[PDB]
């Protein structure tokens, strides 16, 4: 068999259905599946997704090896993944070389120095967001953070990737947005992991699991302004003046855009919304933020670049949500070769898996692991945490490229936010917040809170 592996290297897991491997086990998903076998086996197990095996590792020295000190050598590309069509060439699905000189050829772009540049566009549409969430506010009706949220999100992106601005809360419906606004449990990708030998089946069918029609309105799309800008601040025009030269091509240009909203769309949306759930059920915290807030920025001052970094509490708060809510869930790489790490005969083809939700949850690192302390974060505890530990950006050369960009992005939506409005919990707010059973990090309902002027 194939289910054979773990059994024979001694190391411990649950027992695999023939074909199956251990999915049925997800049916409560995959973060409770992780802790249950973090405390049920220890340090490390195995499983099969499908006939895959997949080795868990949670020993921070371990996992610094395969994130940092085997990457480029041994630990270089993701889990294999698709269909995926012409989308290949993105950064994040690319492999080995073609995605070490993506890397580089894109990692100027989110530099600090680039991110400052962009503070001043990604502030523009705090204010939107502020006069959209007053007109909720002024009509005392309970708000879903999801679409307020989800359109500030949605106009960041728009704006930071093609400079087109729009109010997709009130445009709802320019051409540029229906495309854009376009879960690995759902019933397609779980029998990818059972018939994943029917992936090439549909690579030649160019059935794609980005949809073949948005793909063609933005390659479309771009190529309107590429010729619109040649000749006549953002993300696009960042890769247009780095491929004016092993540069990039035009087909790899439009892929990397679409890369970014996927990453930057329901992310930001999503962490915001859980940090605003917590911050209403946490009044405190709320309070303590909106202080220091009003501290840096009196009389409600635009906030800046550099006062953003001026502000602790704001940093604890986001950095605690991201423990509770690491929206990857999971780290993994593909073992590229047989390889021994901190005393470990991992074989070839063993995917690698950093379980960052159970992790960011687990006592032995963790006090109270499931209740909302920002304090774990203060410049005095801060220390105490080990970063292989703590990892919702990820580790290593293949971490989150556009971390800087996503906490500024958030940060500059909140101190907006805070700057004006208080949130107060609903009767029909879920407390405590459930977790979908589902694969995506989301709340099995959607957060409704009431909103309130300052
Ligand atoms: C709060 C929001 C976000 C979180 C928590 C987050 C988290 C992550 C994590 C955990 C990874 C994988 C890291 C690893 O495997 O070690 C990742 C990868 C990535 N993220 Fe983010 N991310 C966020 C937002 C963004 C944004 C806004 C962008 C915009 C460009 C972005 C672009 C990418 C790319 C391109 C990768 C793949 C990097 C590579 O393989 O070279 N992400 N993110
Ligand atoms: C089947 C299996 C689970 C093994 O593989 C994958 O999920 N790998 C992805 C390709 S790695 C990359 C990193 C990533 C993936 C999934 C969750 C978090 C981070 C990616 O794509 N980041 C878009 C994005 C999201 C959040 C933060 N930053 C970037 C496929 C993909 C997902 C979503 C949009 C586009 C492509």
């Amino acid at each position: 068999h194939s289910h054979g592996l773990f059994k024979k290297l001694g190391i411990p897991g649950p027992t695999p259905l023939p074909f199956l491997g251990n999915i049925l086990s997800y049916h409560k998903g995959f973060c409770m599946f992780d802790m249950e076998c973090h405390k049920k086996y220890g340090k490390v197990w195995g499983f099969y997704d499908g006939q895959q095996p997949v080795l868990a590792i949670t020993d921070p020295d371990m996992i610094k090896t395969v994130l940092v000190k085997e990457c480029y050598s041994v630990f270089t590309n993701r889990r294999p993944f698709g269909p995926v069509g012409f989308m290949k060439s993105a950064i994040s699905i690319a492999e080995d070389e073609e995605w070490k000189r993506l890397r580089s050829l894109l990692s100027p772009t989110f530099t600090s120095g680039k991110l400052k540049e962009m503070v001043p566009i990604i502030a523009q549409y705090g204010d939107v967001l502020v006069r959209n969430l007053r007109r909720e506010a002024e009509t005392g009706k309970p708000v879903t953070l999801k679409d307020v949220f989800g359109a500030y999100s949605m106009d960041v992106i728009t704006s930071t990737s093609f400079g087109v601005n729009i109010d997709s809360l009130n445009n709802p419906q320019d051409p540029f947005v229906e495309n854009t606004k376009k879960d690995f449990l759902d019933p397609f990708f779980l029998s990818i992991t059972v018939f994943p030998f029917l992936i090439p089946i549909l690579e030649v069918l160019n059935i794609c699991v980005f949809p073949r029609e948005v793909t063609n309105f933005l390659r479309k799309s771009v190529k309107r302004m590429k010729e619109s800008r040649l000749e006549d601040v953002d993300f696009l025009q960042l890769m247009i003046d780095s491929q004016n030269s092993k540069a990039l091509s035009d087909l790899e240009l439009v892929a990397q855009s679409i890369i970014f909203i996927f990453a930057g769309y329901e992310t930001t949306s999503s962490v915001l919304s859980f940090i605003m759930y917590e911050l209403a059920t946490h009044p405190d915290v709320q309070q303590k933020l909106q202080e220091e807030i009003d501290a840096v920025l009196p009389n409600k001052a635009p906030p800046t670049y550099d006062t953003v970094l001026q502000m602790e509490y704001l940093d604890m708060v986001v950095n605690e949500t991201l423990r509770l809510f690491p929206i990857a869930m999971r780290l993994e790489r593909v073992c590229k070769k047989d390889v021994e790490i901190n005393g470990m005969f991992i074989p070839k083809g063993v995917v690698v898996m950093i379980p960052s939700y159970a992790l960011h949850r687990d006592p032995k690192y963790w006090t109270e692991p499931e209740k909302f302390l920002p304090e774990r974060f203060s410049k005095k505890n801060k220390d105490n945490i080990d970063p292989y530990i703590y990892t919702p950006f990820g580790s290593g050369p293949r971490n989150c490229i556009g971390m800087r960009f996503a906490l500024m992005n958030m940060k500059l939506a909140l101190i907006r936010v805070l700057q004006n409005f208080s949130f107060k919990p609903c009767k029909e707010t879920q407390i405590p917040l459930k977790l979908s059973l589902g694969g995506l990090l989301q709340p099995e309902k959607p957060v409704v809170l009431k909103v309130e002027s300052r």
